[PDB]
């Protein structure tokens, strides 16, 4: 069965959305944290479509057990489709999440929500450029008001029927050397994820894949080799390269 994935920042609107595909009345509130775990249901006019509600989170290197739930159903490989809850009102915030998901391999929807509050706030938000640098779909959302939800539900489940954010060059070489080192070692989809993350040496990726001492030795080489070339730390590097993708968008 289809999977769609509800992700996004804390208190950005995903449990609202859920309720309004699925009829369902989940815990909603006007402060962060009230989801802390998953909770599964079927899109109301598509009874095909399953969509799983999520806790909040900030990183794919997570800050919470509750942001670490959402991480690790990304990760077990069930979810077909992403469909990423940002909060218009922080826009760049919430990209910096959003970035990390795209590089996952699952296809990615953006809901752009809380309209409402950007309309009164008499700021605009060009959604086809948005999509256009982002490379995946754009929907202009609001769950207040119950607009673009439905529309939104149909291009997620249309990207189950891919182009990642593409960064310096001097990291892309990295990434790639450091995929052919992986090899089967990871999921295929979401190989490109894995490469960044243990290029950012990230200690949860690290524990989770257990490569062979041939393998670590490598990576740890092209890391330092491309630290050199940067004439700057491996994890700084990667978070320079996001948020530079995203100014190039916002
Ligand atoms: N104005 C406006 N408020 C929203 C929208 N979506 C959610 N909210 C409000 O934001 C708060 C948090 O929503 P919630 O569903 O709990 O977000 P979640 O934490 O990601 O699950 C609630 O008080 C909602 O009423 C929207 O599109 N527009
Ligand atoms: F902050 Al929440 F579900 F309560 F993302
Ligand atoms: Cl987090
Ligand atoms: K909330
Ligand atoms: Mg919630």
């Amino acid at each position: 069965m289809t999977e769609i994935a509800l992700i996004g920042n804390p208190n950005s609107g995903k449990t609202s959305l859920f309720n309004l595909i699925t009829g369902h009345n989940q815990r909603v509130g006007n402060w962060p944290g009230v989801t802390v775990e998953r909770k599964s249901g079927l899109v109301k006019k598509n009874k095909d479509l399953e969509i799983q509600d999520l806790p909040g989170i900030y990183s794919m290197s997570p800050y919470s057990p509750a942001a670490k739930v959402a991480r690790d159903y990304l990760l077990s490989q069930r979810a077909d489709s992403i469909l990423n809850v940002v909060d218009a009102t922080n826009l760049e915030r919430n990209l910096y999440l959003t970035t990390q998901l795209i590089e996952t391999g699952i296809p990615v929807t953006i809901a752009l929500n809380m309209i409402d509050v950007l309309d009164g706030q008499g700021k605009k938000i060009n959604v086809d450029k948005l999509s256009y640098h982002l490379g995946v779909p754009v929907v202009a959302t609001s769950a207040l008001k119950q607009t673009g939800v439905d529309q939104v539900v149909k291009k997620a489940a249309h990207t189950t029927t891919l182009a990642f954010p593409i960064y310096d060059d001097r990291l892309e070489a990295a990434i790639s050397q450091i995929l052919e080192v992986l090899g089967n070692s990871v999921p295929q989809r979401s190989a490109r994820f894995y490469a960044i993350k243990l290029f950012e040496q990230d200690s949860l990726v690290e524990a989770e894949l257990d490569l062979s001492q041939f393998q670590r030795k490598e990576i740890e080489d092209i890391i330092r080799i491309t630290e050199e070339i940067f004439t700057e730390d491996a994890e700084s590097i990667v978070i320079n390269e996001r948020y530079a993708f995203i100014e190039r968008v916002c």
